[PDB]
């Protein structure tokens, strides 16, 4: 046998995986394999495949047999185009020893990520895992090692979208706790650190696979998952759709492209939608899609803390980030829940020149002991510091209410904003007129008539605007093109702030 | 047997490392044990050794034997104090596998210059070594180009001093060649790339092992080593005073020293050192050592390119650099061994902020086709770029002559001078009296008038001194005193250089 006809050989070997029949199984079970799905991802022809030809160095209980010896070691890494941008991928290829990960597995993984620091790209993890290969011990503890300090070093410098599209467990679960996106497939993925067996032999409760760690479990109630997606094919026709979104670093500002929408029409749609009786509720949703480039909205946990809406979208082409209330639920109150969800979607829009839109109705926070005893104080602070923080430009509509001290925590104009609009039905004051007068016309006689005066002066938006905590009291059908105007004008905006280490958000 | 017997029976096997018969051979050999070595090198009581535990991870070739498991694989690395001072060390131990290198022997070195640059210590290498160990093949290689990295990555941040003790061939040659300074044992030391075995095989040439790369050479004719030591003992007792003369990092200070010699002293030797007689030679040491605190000098290369004097001294405590010329051999004339090692010294102290200090008497280039042929042109540039670029005090003292293009290049005061001082002797110009006449006045008459009347006003200090390229002319009696009070004022200076990616010496 020649030395290229052994090429040729490794390179078919490498194309295979872990063979057939277990191909044959994934297809079965509704997946794609690691290599069909980069050709899915990826603009055509533009992905070149780095390190085909490694395989491990263990060769501990009988891993030095040549049955064993998978070229690839279990991932396929490399890098490519979507729609002309560069990006680095990564897939793991569960075919080969249940797609566990080894020495060798995390290297391939680290040295794309530091190529991707260097020249500035953004990173996609596509994962599906068992946890760590065992049968090498204690160097696959050293690969998860090595994968934490790449994600931690690269985070405020490139994106890090992560999405599982099978099982994972073990030291897995943690890199897409580390960045800034992760989605799942619904009923095909799961994320859980031990299984069920150890779940049932610790504790005497009962669950199952889709109970412990399923999809619909971290998009609906944990708050982990950003996004559920039907199946695998969907998924990655949504993912390629989302990067068109982001830069590819945090030195590009937000990405601009082409758009057909004028920027300069109006949207009489808007006028009626806040109702004039203050306990009906509204979709916040009908003013976004509204006022957004061609109606286009990509919402982020749409099943997650209903309370608070997050999400991406373009105006004028630019890419925004947008956080508003959604009095639809819990009557628009803040609690634990929506503070953690917006505080992380700010965090990472700010880091990435991302402008913000703010869409405030807010009437104050929820009551109970069930989140006093979860630490609202403590979680509320996160939503604060998180716009507080914020450099980027941020443009502030206040659409109906605004009590108390969520006024400041929703992106007030206090905390360094850039502009603030009121519509005319907004009221900004520390609470509502009815506790109010109770408080300070405590034991007078005719509380009625103090009633009413208080009323007629401050339940409208001018004992604030005249303040100077308003810029101008807009008509709702000229938002989208005020927000516009704003939007071309701060986009080169710079500020300073003191010398830090780095930040010490609450947590 | 429990746990802690079997780690008490791991702590004295790599206390012993090679088993007593090899150490037996090394004594017999008269050297002494990698252990022993470091010893004698710290401060009692000092040293930490890191890794003592690591033993190599190949499994081939028999490699997974117990009978080849090492613990300490081969080196002895950690940290330690020289009268009080932090330092970084490692030693090659030739008892295990020849001191050959492996993947794991190069970790262990590579993890103690990632602290060392990290705290800002100094790292000292003592080397003994046969080459890679081939039975682990290509991480050997890996290995090497890790620690290359290291000391490149280094250089200019903290001061890299290597010792050899012992034979080093392969891949090893290269580190102190990367180092700053590299110190041998004589008849015991060689540092080849191949060994004898090799060369008479490729060429028909006889040599043996100390003609080939002996320490002899090595500081005698290639200019590699910057001195060799008689024995083991007297090496490292040598190594020690030579360490208390370094700054521990680029960004402290020339060290400043507890000192009882008074600053302000006349030399009355100075005075009639340099003779009348324009072709009557005379010993630049003299001068040198009368001027040094407590006449302490530290020569470096003291048997190659002999025209040239470098070295360390310290003055009113302070460490400084000095070079000069030696008028004793080949008229102090430069070539191209004199540029390079005065460039390689005068920039080693500029990165590490030590000043300057200069003796000039040089009277030109030496002439030939054996210097034209060997690019004498492009050697010369070493030299006056290395001063040209410094940004370290530079005090400069001109004992008698200065002829031609080599008086810029011995750091005149138009290359961002500080200080230049004249003795009385002194003469600057572009030739002598006898070339400059004959060329000036040519076919006229009464030429003998014309060398007298040239004579009387150029062969002199003043036209040099009366354009500001002299500061002072001053009696040689009181130049220590004079070079002492530059130096305690010099020392805060600093200047500004445009921005430049790196240097780009012609080389
Ligand atoms: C009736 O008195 C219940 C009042 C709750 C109104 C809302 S709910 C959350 C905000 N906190 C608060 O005190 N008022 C707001
Ligand atoms: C006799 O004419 C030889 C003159 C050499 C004098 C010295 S040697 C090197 C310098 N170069 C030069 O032209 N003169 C100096």
């Amino acid at each position: 046998t020649s030395v290229n006809e052994r090429i040729e050989n490794k390179r078919r070997t490498a194309l295979l995986g872990g063979g057939q029949r277990r191909i044959d199984a994934q297809h079965k079970r509704g997946k794609l394999t690691a290599r069909e799905r980069i050709s899915l991802l990826l603009d055509p022809g533009s992905f070149v495949e780095s390190d085909m030809f490694v395989e491990h160095r263990c060769a501990d209980f009988g891993m030095a047999a040549d049955k064993n010896k998978f070229p690839g070691d279990s991932v396929v890494t490399g890098r490519g185009r979507i729609n002309g941008r560069l990006v680095y991928v990564f897939s793991q290829d569960f075919t080969v020893f249940g797609g566990s990960l080894s020495g060798a597995h995390a290297q391939k993984i680290c040295k794309i990520m530091d190529q991707a620091i260097t020249v500035g790209a953004p990173v996609i993890g596509l994962n599906d895992s068992g946890g760590a290969r065992i049968q090498e011990g204690v160097e696959s503890l050293a690969g998860y090692a090595d994968i934490f300090l790449r994600n931690v070093t690269a985070s405020g410098v490139i994106p890090q979208i992560s999405l599982i599209m099978g099982p994972c467990a073990g030291g897995a679960v943690y890199s897409p706790a580390l960045t800034d996106f992760t989605f799942m497939v619904k009923d095909t993925s799961y994320l859980f650190i031990t299984g069920p067996d150890v779940v049932k032999s610790v504790t005497n409760e009962d669950v199952t696979q889709e109970e412990l760690g399923g999809a619909k479990t971290h998009t609906t109630m944990s708050g982990v998952a950003h996004r559920a997606f039907e199946n695998d094919v969907d998924a990655l026709c949504n993912l390629r759709d989302f990067f068109n979104y982001l830069p590819l670093s945090s030195q590009d500002p937000a990405p601009v492209r082409e758009c057909h929408d004028p920027s300069d029409r109006l949207v009489p749609e808007l006028d009626t939608i806040v109702p004039l009786e203050s306990t009906k509720a509204y979709n916040m949703v009908d003013i976004i899609h509204s006022v957004v480039d061609e109606r286009e909205f990509f919402e982020i946990m749409p099943n997650y803390a209903k309370n608070i809406i997050v999400g991406f979208a373009r105006m004028n082409g630019r890419t925004v980030g947008i956080v508003g209330n959604q009095p639809k639920v819990a009557s628009g109150c803040l609690d634990i829940n929506s503070s953690v969800k917006g505080a992380r979607f700010v965090r990472f829009c700010d880091a990435f020149n991302i402008p913000l839109i703010t869409f405030v109705d807010v009437p104050g926070f929820l009551p109970g002991t069930a989140q006093e005893y979860g630490g609202i104080i403590r979680h509320g602070a996160k939503l604060l510091y998180a716009f507080a923080e914020a450099t980027v430009p941020k443009v502030t509509v206040i659409t109906r209410k605004a009590y108390g001290g969520a006024y400041d925590v929703m992106s007030s104009k206090h905390l360094c904003g850039d502009t603030n609009y009121a519509w005319p039905t907004a009221e900004i004051a520390v609470m509502g007129a009815k506790g109010a007068v109770e408080i300070i016309f405590k034991g007078h006689e005719n509380v009625e008539a103090a009633q009413a005066e208080y009323i007629e002066k401050f339940a409208n938006p001018f004992p604030a605007a005249v303040r100077g905590f308003v810029d101008d009291i807009i008509q709702p059908s000229s938002t989208r093109a005020r927000i516009c105007c704003d939007l071309d004008v701060l986009a080169s905006k710079k500020v300073q702030r003191p010398w830090r280490k780095h930040a010490n958000i609450p947590l």
